């Protein structure tokens, strides 16, 4: 056998090599002899996506015939990857493809290498919501992930003498095989304009138009045959006004001024985890808000109502019929449009309209970092939204009252629930917007939505106890485990079936093999040759040598304080010191790779890369250290890259200040992949811990109740600098410039930091970091233990399945009942 | 029989419906209950454009193994329309569609009515080359048309209260089916620098780089097999320096001043004779010529050079391997262009890279009027091509030196001829860049190339006078013909055959049914068909009534002085005020119908817009006229709309001022269709009136001659006023708002104009073209003699076809021998 990834039969590999050769000719234009592997990749594309139209268009129209709840999945980022090979996971194609292009004698995985990734997020929040959509095909659910298609993705990342250089994502430059344009539903946006207050309604008037064209791409559940939606925005302009608000100017220069509507889909913000008050952002958050609720009511008005059903546009089956789940506080004004809508346009009564909107809408917080939250100032949405505004503040008046009538003469609460924020600038707080207008708020693992009731929205949940909830994010078994490592995948079916892709809890019956002596050396014989294939991807595409028997020891997430890279940084700088001191002295060998993105503006974490490299600098160049250490700055690290390292792993670094990381994703990967976590009880490492047992963990740090004691007295770091010794010797080699010998001055700013205003207190943490690092490397040592608790982690790895969160995403907040039944077929059929 | 647009097999309309239901369902992934006329619409494109595929790249590689010269024909315009139907026309699939959509339940005209037209042109220019590209594909010639891919291509002329009002153009929003773009061919493009001169060379340093990405159309020739491409590059932005010529601005704005290098191939420059000196249009013509000129040296340097022939590259053979043709000064830069590479990097001496140069470029010169000339100045092309304007000095120089020698002493040739024009902005002369770098010049029509011989390139041809050359216009008889006037090309071919669709010059053999009764009551019954659709079509898609047993008088051209519709203007109130004079007089019927486009920033073509409504406003609302006098404006006037409008007249207007319209091609298609002319003895009117013998002709006026005359003298248009009181009589209604109420002033500016400016002297010719139409009255009420007339100008019009136009471009200029000889199948083949 190959791995299980389907069967290769006959008329089917048949089938698949004449339609590859059709595209490449009808498609394609291009014969065999002026075929380059970029050809040759989009054959393939287009034949493999010819086996899902026949299942999308029969599961759209089945949606339509049984007319099901209908869950809206509204997120600024989607972060899909590349969809070639999870494509053909999921349609049970992956051998047969694999046959078919052999025997056409070319390498698939060649050809699957040149797809571009979509790469319409910046990192958690986008791949969440990526995992989620897959998750939501392969439980029947009827759902639509929608977003704006962005025509530059996150910026590709070149590191130019240490710096990082952000250059344009055009991941369109060759088209995109997987989206089918929609022009036929463009719909428009308004934008500016004025109320006017007259007689029997408030009317929007005067107002620009920018017109949302879509583009839906396929979205398929794991061998069933649902194809769901991800429904895309992308802004055009108008030809009239844009053009026809005529009288001079010029008309080249009219229609050159078209990209002006059209630049609110052309980038990604690439911030994670910090909020832009742009206008630009704010026009990107009301455009796909505003394009989504008119094709939802759409929909809707045809149902069983646009037949009979009461007969009247009763909107009061609207919950009955649809569900809408805000992505974070970024498609928020969802509330105050469905509420224009319905007050304004359908002419409901306020409080009616009210009911129905906080039925439909349910809101996901994502982190408790204050500038990660959105607060949008008042003469911002004035300007450019003002019916909404007075939405808002209606909502706020009518709210607040139901909190002084509730908490009779408290003040202060009423100044701190409120939507709008006094001071120098007015602001309306978004979450407070979403918790208002939502029956359903959750935080994304246990520990961050107990920080949420305990802190943050403390007022709220006194006020409604009922609305919050956890849901603990999740990882999808498809990518995260049968496509990018197919062999842990084999070896783990040949024990225990196929079934376990589809329900991950089954993870736990490897458990009885946890003594058995051919399972535990076929888990290490994978994870070998795992390792072995990037350390040579590594010297391909990038490379200056590796050793593959070393402790593959990396963090690869985004760039940020609180994930505090500058803890892992001082400890490689301690293991390099000690190797000076000790050079004849035994150490297990460590390769400890770092990557990932800072945002462009984000000027600490652009200086923590330049560290980062720098210390490769002098370690992977020191010879006394020899092959024993090697640190790797891990260039534009992205989805594709994630599933060629995390197969790769023996340690995963979960390394967050404890109460900074909602939940975490990566250690998720990691986990059913086969490394070992070294983590704080931060995010969802706590129930990963919890779930293996905390012996099978490296746990380590302050837990959240030390932080804010520390807090409580006040965090001093030269405390810490005086009593470690090793920790010393580390800021002064930075402060004299032992790692940047021409620019002696060039690391003042971290030292700086990590002195006298270190909020994420990397300092407090050191002493139990490398003492745990110790014990890691020691059980490294005895292969035969480190493979046993590795089989420990793997088979505890279910719960952290997107299916098992989508499925109670669906019981309780949504409404709706998980299936994992087969639609009937793919079967050609013409209707 | 439906007509003879091919037959409709068996095999083939089964093959045909198999097809178009795959692309609804597999291309356009929509089942036949969702499907609109669009889809219906798609479905067919792709199942015809499946059909010249296989022709395009076996037409293509014919050419690489067998290598003949092959002929690059540059445009800035090309005016290609609708390609659906043409494309059935050319491979014989018009029947078997006809056929296969039917038992589909479709009209095919119907969806024939949905494509956007290709609208890459202005006029005139634009569709002489879409006429070209046909022949040379009908005629086995190894070309390539070489364009910008504009994303807005001439604006859409919508009418409100009299007044042109325009908007852009949209012709990509639903996508083009029969492009092919080919990214992996994209190609840089220089702009701005600075010149090194260093050791053993010139460099352009510094420069901002631009990428020319090219899409490809294919061509198919009429019945043979050949399918030609046309190569039209799109304008596309680095992702590195826009973005990594580092140091703030802003990462969003970098991404989002993309759209400036992205600018260049936004939008055509919607004037037709007339130059605007803007920096983008110059953009627009180096890009063109730049990627161009890459392409295809690297075309020849693959040849059979790289693989031997001499084993040098010595581009010696660069001439008889390359034809390159401008087409007008749009192109000019190609001069200059084509001797930087060869000197500055291929390392030629300067007088190779010269003979060379000349030996492969040719000029097509199209108008005389002074405002349509390409004079840049200096400091722009200083600005953004330094080496260029290098160049231009050396070549001016030079040659200037020849003239010296040749004309020694005379100094104020030396002024006259200088590529070089001195005063308030010096100015680089881009026709005299044109002559002294070209082996030919010619220009459109017989009187048109005496002209430049005789005046404004005199001194050019008596230094040179074996480079100047006539090559009379020309039209395809497949659009201009059997696509447009099936019926027509029907009788015809009952007659005498099918060989005239390429073979014009047969239909001198209908001279033969001149006296045949069936003929002209057959001739006359297809007449009356076009005139009862189109006067269906109008009020479907745009009216209040018309009498199709009226005299169907019409002039559809761009909007100018030199074209005179404000002379037809003055024969229109003329008919009227007689009307109003005899009521109760019987007058010949007409529906006298204007039509055609305005440049935006051309006020007095606007005005006159506003005066043809003014007047139907007028005359279609007098109960005393009734439905003896119409006066239509056609709206948004176009290649679809001239495919209607000329089949169904009865009458042409070809009205200019002897020696301006160079050749005009309008003219050519209303005579194969079945119009009589009322023209001036003016470009190839002058050629027709020979063909058909000038009794079978209505001539008026001025000729050139008298034109002179009467500048010698001094044209006093008071003259006229004073000596013809129905002249007189218009004027005072006019000037006092007989045609405007409300604004009585509104026609001031015609009055004034026509009084003591007019250039195009339109009292002049009043009386004469008054008379003449009082002749071509008397002969619509003998309906024989009338459609034998008819019969004598369509028998005479095979001249005017460009295959007769082409075939001498080839011989003459080119060096290549047009074939006939289908090319050896379609079939499959894959190696
Ligand atoms: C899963 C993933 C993330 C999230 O990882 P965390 O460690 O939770 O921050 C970010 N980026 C990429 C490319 C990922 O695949
Ligand atoms: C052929 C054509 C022209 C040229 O007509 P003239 O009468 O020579 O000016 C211009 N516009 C359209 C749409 C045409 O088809
Ligand atoms: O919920 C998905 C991820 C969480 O796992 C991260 O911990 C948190 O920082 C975050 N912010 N936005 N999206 N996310
Ligand atoms: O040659 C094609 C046509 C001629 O027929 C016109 O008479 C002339 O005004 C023109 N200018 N540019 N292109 N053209």
């Amino acid at each position: 056998q190959i791995s299980v990834r389907g069967l290769a039969g006959v008329e089917n590999v048949t089938e698949l090599k004449k339609n590859f050769n059709r595209h490449l000719h009808f498609t394609l234009v291009k014969d065999r002899n002026v075929a380059t592997p970029r050809d040759y990749y989009f054959a393939l594309a287009h034949t493999v996506r010819d086996h899902l139209v026949g299942r999308w268009i029969r599961t759209q129209q089945h949606y339509y015939e049984k007319d099901p709840k209908r869950i809206y999945y509204l997120s600024l980022e989607f972060y899909m990857g590349r969809t070639l090979q999870n494509t053909m996971v999921n349609l049970a194609l992956e051998n047969a493809c694999d046959e078919a292009t052999y025997q056409l004698g070319l390498d698939m995985e060649e050809l699957e290498e040149i797809e571009e990734d979509a790469g319409l997020g910046n990192g958690g929040l986008g791949r969440l919501a990526a995992c989620f959509l897959d998750s939501m095909a392969t439980l029947g659910l009827a759902a639509y992930g929608y977003g704006i298609r962005y025509e530059f993705g996150i910026f590709n990342q070149k590191i130019c003498g240490g710096w990082q250089m952000e250059e344009a994502d055009d991941w369109l430059r060759y088209g995109n095989p997987w989206e089918k344009a929609r022009p036929e539903f463009t719909l428009p946006v308004h934008f500016y304009g004025r109320v006017e207050h007259t007689s029997q309604g408030a009317k929007w008037v005067d107002t620009q138009v920018v017109l949302a064209m879509p583009y839906d791409t396929p979205v398929p559940g794991y061998r069933n045959n649902v194809v769901n939606t991800m429904r895309l925005w992308s802004a055009k302009a108008p030809n009239d006004f844009n053009l026809k608000d005529f009288n001079v100017g010029g008309y080249i220069q009219a229609v050159l001024d078209r990209n002006l509507a059209e630049n609110i889909s052309r980038v990604l913000y690439p911030n994670d985890n910090f909020f832009e008050g742009k206008e630009l952002r704010l026009k990107q958050e009301y455009f796909v808000v505003a394009a989504t609720l008119q094709d939802i009511i759409r929909r809707f008005k045809s149902s069983k109502f646009g037949c009979r059903d009461p007969v009247r546009t009763n909107f009061d089956a609207f919950p009955d019929k649809v569900a809408i789940q805000l992505n974070d506080t970024h498609p928020s004004l969802a509330i105050p449009e469905l509420m224009r809508v319905l007050v304004d346009l359908e002419r409901l009564d306020w409080d009616k309209a009210w009911e129905v909107t906080v039925k439909t809408c349910a809101y996901t917080n994502h982190t408790v970092i204050p500038e990660a939250l959105e607060r949008w100032p008042v003469h911002l949405l004035e300007t450019l939204l003002p019916r909404h505004l007075q939405i808002i503040y209606e909502i706020n008046q009518r709210f607040l009252n139901r909190v002084a009538a509730a908490f009779p003469g408290d003040v202060d609460r009423l100044r701190r629930m409120s939507l709008v924020e006094e001071g120098a600038v007015k602001r309306i707080n978004m979450a407070h917007l979403c918790i208002a207008g939502s029956h359903a708020v959750n935080g994304v693992a246990r520990i961050h939505s107990e920080i949420l009731k305990k802190t943050i929205f403390k007022d709220f949940y006194e006020l409604e106890p009922h609305k919050f909830q956890n849901k603990t994010n999740g990882i999808t078994p498809r990518r995260w485990l049968v496509l990018c490592n197919p062999g842990l995948a084999e070896i783990i079916a040949e024990r225990i079936g196929e079934e376990y892709i589809s329900d991950l809890d089954q993870l736990r019956k490897l458990l009885s093999y946890v003594d058995d002596e051919a399972f535990i050396r076929d888990v290490a014989k994978v994870k070998q040759e795992n390792k072995l294939k990037f350390a040579a991807y590594l010297e391909r595409e990038y490379k200056v040598h590796i050793n593959p028997n070393s402790l593959f020891d990396v963090q690869v997430k985004r760039i940020h304080e609180y994930k505090r890279q500058l803890l892992n940084c001082l400890h490689v700088i301690t293991l390099y010191n000690r190797i000076k001191k000790e050079p004849n002295k035994f150490v297990v060998p460590r390769t400890v790779m770092i990557g990932g993105k800072p945002a462009p503006g984000y000027h600490m974490a652009k200086m923590i890369i330049k560290l980062i490299t720098a210390i490769g600098d002098v370690v992977n160049h020191d010879p006394v250290v020899g092959d024993r250490l090697r640190v790797i700055f891990l260039e534009n690290y992205r989805v594709s890259l994630a599933e060629k390292v995390i197969p790769a792993a023996d340690l995963s670094e979960q390394i967050s200040t404890a109460g900074t990381e909602a939940s975490g994703t990566g250690n998720m990967k990691f986990m059913l992949n086969g490394a070992l976590t070294i983590g704080t009880m931060d995010g969802a490492n706590v129930e990963m811990a919890e779930e293996a047992g905390e012996e099978n963990f490296f746990i380590f740090g302050m837990r959240v109740e030390d932080v804010d004691r520390l807090d409580q007295r006040g965090y001093n770091a030269q405390e810490y600098y005086d009593r470690i010794p090793e920790l010393r010797q580390i800021i002064e080699q930075l402060s004299s410039g032992f790692f940047s010998p021409k620019q002696p001055d060039l690391f003042k700013d971290i030292v700086n930091m990590l002195m006298h205003h270190d909020r994420f207190k990397v300092f407090a943490d050191y002493e139990e970091y490398v003492k745990c690092q110790e014990r890691v490397s020691a059980l490294y040592k005895n292969p035969r233990e480190w493979t046993r608790m590795v089989i420990r982690n793997i088979a505890t790895s279910g719960k952290f399945s997107s299916d098992r969160t989508i499925a109670q995403y669906a019981r309780e907040i949504w409404g709706v009942e998980p299936s994992r039944q087969r639609l009937p077929a793919p079967d050609e059929k013409i209707p």
